[PDB]
């Protein structure tokens, strides 16, 4: 029922966690993660909100992320996990079948084709095949259990590019492109259909929205977003989208807008406590207080 957002960067990385209310209005101030990180990405297993990789960057300096820290509802407490085997800065993850993968990202100068998976059972990760590419910032989506990476930057160039992780085969194969190269995008899953929202060509931040048919193999155009937005956090809530945040070029936005593909239109519906990009997002369920 509610809409996490944690982390995230605002002129610093920050430790927020906060969630709101799409019916009430409100943002809820939650216990805040113990280190600030920015690039990060959330997931939601078993009722629990993951925070996976990104960067903690303070005055006092700055690092890469390998860490996994486990969120829980009904305490309002973090617990750490097992870390990955690398530190990931704008990071991808997707769910499936109860596990975490965790794809692509940077450490320093190293642009990640790595990908790795995460046993909540046994808090354990693995890794898996690498990718066809070197993505960083990329999205990242699971349709009918099948994990899809989608953009990003290679370290040289950013990339319409995406491909296709099978999780029993272990190997991932590209898929068609997209009609926009992207980097920090926001992709998700929407009905039976990956939406990847914004991100960043290396000219402009983007407010285009396009969306894969997996039937149909093909890219399709839709409603752009109202505000140009790269390294914006994403979501789906009740059958409806959410961006959260991003960078225009100028400010760190606090705009969330609201995708409703019954109408194919996007509106404002609140405003962040406070501007910040690459935030990790995800839903579950109110906290117990």
């Amino acid at each position: 029922r509610l809409i996490y957002t944690a982390g995230g960067y605002f002129r610093q990385s920050l430790s927020y966690l906060e969630a709101y209310n799409p019916s009430d209005g409100t943002w809820l101030r939650l216990a805040d993660l113990q280190v600030p990180r920015s690039g990060l990405a959330g997931c939601v297993v078993g009722g629990l909100l993951y925070a996976v990789g990104g960067r903690n960057n303070s005055p006092d300096g700055n690092t890469d992320s390998s860490a996994l820290d486990c969120y829980n509802p009904m305490t309002n407490q973090w617990s750490p996990c097992a870390p990955m085997s690398v530190p990931r800065n704008r990071i991808g993850v997707g769910v499936i079948d109860g596990h975490i993968y965790a794809v692509g990202g940077s450490h320093g100068c190293i642009h990640h084709n790595s990908v790795e998976r995460y046993e909540p059972e046994r808090d354990e990760w693995h890794l898996v095949a690498p990718m066809l590419t070197r993505r960083i910032g990329v999205g990242v989506a699971v349709l009918n259990r099948l994990l899809y990476a989608v953009g990003g930057f290679d370290g040289t160039n950013r990339l319409n590019s995406a491909e296709c992780y099978y999780p029993e085969r272990n190997e991932w194969r590209m898929i068609t492109a997209m009609n926009t190269i992207r980097s920090g995008a926001g992709v998700c899953v929407l009905h039976n259909c990956i939406y990847a929202a914004g991100g960043y060509d290396g000219q402009d931040q983007l407010n285009s929205v396009e969306r894969y048919d997996v039937a149909t193999a093909t890219w399709t155009f839709v409603a752009p977003m109202k505000h140009r937005r790269s390294a914006l956090g994403i979501t789906v809530h009740q059958g409806r989208i959410y961006v959260l945040g991003g960078y225009d070029g100028h400010t760190f936005l606090d705009s969330v807008e609201c995708y409703d593909p019954d109408t194919d239109t996007w509106s404002e519906v609140t405003r962040m406590t406070s501007g910040r990009s690459g935030v990790g997002v995800a839903v579950t369920m109110e906290p117990s207080r």
